[PDB]
């Protein structure tokens, strides 16, 4: 089967064949599209075909499909599965697997970088203290004094689902949020629930607008333990504007390292429930969403005030105007401090080139338009005009339940 | 089966039951989502008629009534006899309004129940079509106080006597390929302009030439007519802060009027059904002016603003985009031509969506189209999960007539 996508700006038409390898479901049916919906222990019987499918892909990628080495590895994995009910990946397969989960991530605009990923194998980790050490090392490596390097740290895979390794933080670096008795919020309103958990677990909260949350780390299914990332490892950037000298006095800053820690990495049917990964920011993530969502720092009003825009009616476009200036400030600040960041024009243009390269060399590039298009200035980026096909390939990154909802407390 | 949609800004969760009434297909499957793709007999006819008449009679609190059953038998009798059937005026009006109500890509549907329906089913000739369209344009325009309207020409019969308006929209600007490779006017309309010239239109070869109507009646050959210039309301574009903006020579027309879609009601097909509302500012200021394949004015504006255009990260494109959109809204408002900004429009749609869930069990919506082409996440629709599905009556895409036409 062949599927065509068209770019309505250029009339370029691409043909997808890679979708034939899709597996998991989309949520959609012939009667309903769930394209804008955000959210969607394994028997030996289901495990070996998953392992085999993965190993066939791995061995094809290294041009050894059907080799004695390929056949021996399948044999070895089959035996390990029937004997032990699971299997262990070779370091080469783990690295291949992690890179392809990123390559396959349909919501990621940054995938041109997929083959450049430092993989830290933490499968020998046994305690929350061990996890803390591995994560500090990841943060320091990935930060690299502002010259950011993509990385992922992989903790031991799931066994019976009662011994999961989990990082309870949704992201490695995030600011606390505090609900006040008057209903107002101090800090990042997105993190109020998690902050309360940390405090309950014994964290002494400074109660400021930008407090870096402690790590809450769960090893081998045990109760999670709190750790504070060394402050000297947490790179932050004070936000200022190149023309507006008063912008600095907003008191804004952000951290340099975007590091997602709540997702699950699936490779060959194995499940890595703790696999924190990091790259570098696209400016809009901070300037548009973090700062300007009504449910986040919500700074549009204050900024527009200081610009003395007409705020009496929406049609003056005061919000749009302030939004651009904020996003200029973010890019300017990171650049000035030599912390890696990419603007939404650069990133989407690079993505289009990546996507076209993938169509040619791979037969497709699954992509979720809803997430790929930036949250400001959508149609003046090339991705807006690009038809995309969303489907799910493995290896993959998946959502998983929040650990506080499923954890059985030891006490 | 019973589906929940969540708003991620407010945490409000809504429950959709209306999707089970859907009938047409999405293009999506369990393996692949095509949400971002832009264009994915007597036996056939009576269940379509029945389905429609049932919903109509339900809407007027007369389901299962004798008038309901009587209507059902009458239409059924008419279909066996004549192969088709004729809608009552009440049914036509209901159907047209519900087609708009069901339009998943339309952000302006809070207005759906206030639609003036012009019944043009008595039209027989292209000159007749022209008269009707002028009247629509004048009514809809209302001296700048815009009123939503649809004009409905005779329904498809054998498919060989289709009424078609060959124009994609009632009011648009010509496009011309220039000798020096450039494009004069609206690049989107170069091919249609050529067909007009082919058919004998004397083109002025300017930048904003209002295209003539190419009208086809009863499957006959399309004919050319020019909309009276005095009925085409246009707005010169100026900026409230930048005195130089007027020097760009920009203008746009006040009436957005789609004329290439097909209206399906009760299985009947209306291939010529031009409809109009009023503009949302971003349609002109973001897409019409700033698309690279359209008037593509970003560079010129940025230069007049003296922005640093050396690198993308100065966000010079974004700054100029905002100012262009300020100018559009200001110009329309200053001349008292109805327009809505993307904030007001999306806020209205959220309220409409909540009404529809509360009173109808849902609202089919295409997020890819509903979210405005600038400032997406500062509008509330960005954070609103939406379910897209096809309900009838509906507006459908149809083949461009010049590919279909046996001349
Ligand atoms: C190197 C530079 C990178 C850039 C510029 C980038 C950009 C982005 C952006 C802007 C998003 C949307 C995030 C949001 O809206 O919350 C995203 C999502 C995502 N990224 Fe990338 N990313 C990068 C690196 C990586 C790496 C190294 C990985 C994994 C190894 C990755 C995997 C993902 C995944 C799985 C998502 C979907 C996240 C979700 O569903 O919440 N990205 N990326
Ligand atoms: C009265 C104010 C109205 C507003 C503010 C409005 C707004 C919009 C906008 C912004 C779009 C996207 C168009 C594009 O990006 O090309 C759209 C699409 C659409 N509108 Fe509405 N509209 C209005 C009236 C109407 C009426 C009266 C009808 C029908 C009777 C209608 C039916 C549709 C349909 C079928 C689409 C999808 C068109 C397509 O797929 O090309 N709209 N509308
Ligand atoms: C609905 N989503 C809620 C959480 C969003 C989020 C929060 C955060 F602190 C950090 C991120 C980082 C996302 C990301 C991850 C990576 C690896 C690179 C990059 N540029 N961006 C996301
Ligand atoms: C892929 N799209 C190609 C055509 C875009 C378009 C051009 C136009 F002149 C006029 C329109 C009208 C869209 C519209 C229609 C109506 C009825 C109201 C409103 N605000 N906007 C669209
Ligand atoms: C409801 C909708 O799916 C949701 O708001 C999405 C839209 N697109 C997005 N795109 C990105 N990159 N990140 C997001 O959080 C979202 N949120
Ligand atoms: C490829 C993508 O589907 C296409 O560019 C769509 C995106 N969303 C849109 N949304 C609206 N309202 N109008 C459009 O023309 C488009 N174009
Ligand atoms: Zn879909």
């Amino acid at each position: 089967r062949f599927l065509k996508v068209k770019n309505w700006e250029t009339d370029v038409v691409l043909t997808d064949t890679l979708h034939l390898k899709s597996t998991l479901e989309t949520g959609c049916t012939e009667h309903i599209c769930m394209g804008s919906i955000m959210l969607p222990v394994r028997t030996k019987d289901q495990l070996f075909p998953l392992a085999k499918e993965f190993l066939d892909q791995y061995y094809s990628s290294i041009k050894r499909f059907g080799s004695k080495a390929h056949m021996d590895r399948l044999e070895e994995v089959n035996k390990e599965i029937e004997s032990t009910s699971t299997y262990q990946l070779k370091d080469t397969e783990l690295i291949y697997g992690a890179k392809h989960a990123w390559r396959n991530a349909s919501r990621c605009v940054g995938r041109i970088q997929w083959s450049k990923l430092q993989v830290f194998d933490a499968r020998d980790c046994t305690t929350a203290h061990g996890m803390f050490n591995y994560i500090c090392n990841h943060v320091k490596y990935a930060t690299n004094k502002g010259n950011l390097r993509s990385a992922i740290t992989i903790f031991p895979q799931r066994t019976d689902g009662k011994h999961d390794f989990r990082v309870w933080n949704s992201q490695l670096i995030r600011y606390a949020g505090y609900k006040q008795p008057d209903g107002s919020t101090l800090g990042d309103p997105a993190n109020v629930q998690f902050t309360e958990i940390c405090i309950q677990q014994g964290w002494k909260a400074p109660r400021g607008r930008f407090d870096v949350l402690p790590l809450l780390l769960q090893a081998n299914g045990n109760d999670p333990e709190l750790f504070q990332i060394p402050p000297e490892l947490v790179l932050e950037v004070p936000i200022r504007h190149p023309k507006f000298d008063w912008f600095k006095d907003l008191g804004l800053k952000w951290y340099g390292l975007p590091a997602v820690s709540n997702m699950l990495l699936e490779i060959g049917g194995l499940e890595f429930s703790a696999c924190p990964f990091s790259g570098w920011y696209m400016g809009t993530e901070i300037g548009v969403r973090d700062y300007c969502d009504n449910s986040r720092y919500n700074i549009l009003e204050e900024v527009a005030k200081k610009m003395d825009l007409d705020m009496r009616k929406t049609s003056s476009l005061w919000k749009d105007q302030a939004l651009v200036e904020i996003n200029i400030a973010v890019l300017y600040s990171f650049q000035s401090d030599k912390v890696t960041i990419v603007d939404h024009h650069s990133a989407t243009e690079s993505f289009i080139k990546h996507m076209e390269n993938e169509y040619r060399c791979r037969g497709g590039c699954p992509a979720d338009w809803v997430w790929i298009v930036p949250p400001m200035s959508g149609s003046i980026t090339p991705v807006f005009h690009q038809e995309m096909l969303n489907y799910r390939l493995t290896p993959s990154f998946e959502y998983q339940p929040d650990p506080w909802n499923t954890h059985v407390w030891k006490g």
